[PDB]
């Protein structure tokens, strides 16, 4: 039974950067998971794809196309007050919102502005 | 029909152009598509991924894991003199490859240096 | 598949390089019966099956990119025996086309390369 | 660099490991080709640079009986044997017309007629 | 007949969302509107000047020129502590007051401090 | 009279910042100002704006509206590296090229990447 703040400590060890699009997969990924209980599916599903020659990267989106959780809940929606609240490297990555975008289909999480835009975190 | 500038081009403007490894596995996905007579799959799979919501990021990994090309793939071998001889988006993307590496792992390409040492870049 | 079984009669030995190959070519061909095609044409030209089985990594454009399988075991004793005089230090990307049957990664995390 | 035959057999040796195998048996009969014709330096710089190329030495050595000329046509050496116990250390029916680049290194002819031709 | 609520949100969907003078502009361009009842001619403009190829920054520059209230009207005053109060994106933007300030004459608003300073919002 | 260069300085002083929207559209107009042999005409009508109470911004865009070389004028296209190349600043208000762009209707100039990908620098 592996915590969140542990499994996504070990997976920062494998992204070098920081406020990265990745960096946010990973929030994603271990909140989710913790809700889901699925944190240790999760721990062994990316410890078996970095065994097989995978990059971080691809392991992590390989745990949002195989971990349930994530066909079940939407990209979580962040509230923020104006888009230079959002990290520098993750605004490299924001995009318009398809009507209701799947994780699983490239989108870590929506950033939602005090003025109501909304903006998509592709990976 | 469709040649590998016009799909590469396709594909860039579909991407925001600052210089990550998605860009660079934008020319990688066309080298293969061009040379093995697969430009017209990838580009009708390409969009069609688009059209289902998918970002573009996800599009083009949706096609080194389905396009049968890209099937033991190994990333191509750029040879450089040193390491500072790599874009900066790319810089923080490098890491220590795995034996044998495979495109859908998560590889874009391998940079080889000139003292034999290598580096691999991730999605 | 049979067209492995059609192969490994040409081949005489066992755990060999070439047998090795064969289960290469073979599992690579289904994620094709235009290799069956190129094989038994290549016997006919009187291409050694040995031969025969380069010219299929070479000609075909899958091969043309296509890296080595990694397997994945304990140690160096793990590997068929007359494989182990055929094993090499790995190069920094390898290919089939170039002469590479697979890679064996060891626990230890040491890896072995298979010349054809 | 005018490599000799000798020289350039050592050369090959050393990224062979093991000995008494038919890519063993292929750089003899690539070397003495090479002599004959004078391509011992065309065959020693394709030979390193398909090694710098990511090539293993079996893959630089088969390359080599496709490329270069004196090869063309090229019948592997025979062997006059008087049994099939005196071959050291496969071992196939020989088709009409042997080529050294169709993969086959030599040929051994029993004391009986019988042919064996020696794959790669 | 559209609302000033309404209005704003279209607006604000077209632009980045940084809080520039131009976000500024939205709330004062739809108060305005409201006052001279003249939502839907402002919203009927905004979308005929984007059609013409305007840029959305334009776009409200020009209704601020077209829309008669915005020749007379006095920049709004934004009663605030500190300079702090100032959204980041707008720190850059401020200018001393002219005489008799005008909105058609690149004027957004005017933040007075309660020090006594007044600050004039520039486009 | 009046050269390029004095007339960029003389807008500059009255324009905050660096790297921004409104410096690149000084050194747009006085380009074309210099090539369509109108640098004395913008000049005249910069300081009348400014004599008027009109802010500095608000003057650059007047130039753009009135001065008749700028009536036919689209953007001049810069051609760069990469999205990294392009000053923080004007990064913050980088659009889709419009269908036959005009300085007039807000756009100071167009980037141009390597990769043929064009982004329109609203103002
Ligand atoms: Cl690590
Ligand atoms: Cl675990
Ligand atoms: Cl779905
Ligand atoms: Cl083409
Ligand atoms: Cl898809
Ligand atoms: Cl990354
Ligand atoms: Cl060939
Ligand atoms: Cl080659
Ligand atoms: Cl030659
Ligand atoms: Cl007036
Ligand atoms: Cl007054
Ligand atoms: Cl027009
Ligand atoms: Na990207
Ligand atoms: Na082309
Ligand atoms: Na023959
Ligand atoms: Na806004
Ligand atoms: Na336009």
């Amino acid at each position: 039974d592996i915590s969140a703040k542990d499994l996504r400590n070990i997976m920062y060890d494998h992204l070098p950067g920081f406020g990265t699009a990745f960096h946010q997969l990973v929030q994603v990924i271990c909140k989710l998971g913790k809700d889901s209980n699925s944190l240790d599916i999760i721990h062994a599903e990316f410890q078996a794809s970095l065994a097989e020659g995978d990059s971080p990267q691809c392991a992590l989106i390989q745990i949002t196309k195989r971990v349930p959780i994530f066909q079940d809940a939407a990209p979580p929606v962040i509230h923020i007050r104006s888009r230079g609240d959002i990290p520098r490297a993750c605004q490299k990555s924001l995009r318009p919102v398809p009507p209701s975008p799947k994780i699983d289909r490239g989108w870590v999480c929506v950033f939602q502005l005090q003025d109501g835009k909304t903006l998509g975190l592709a990976i």
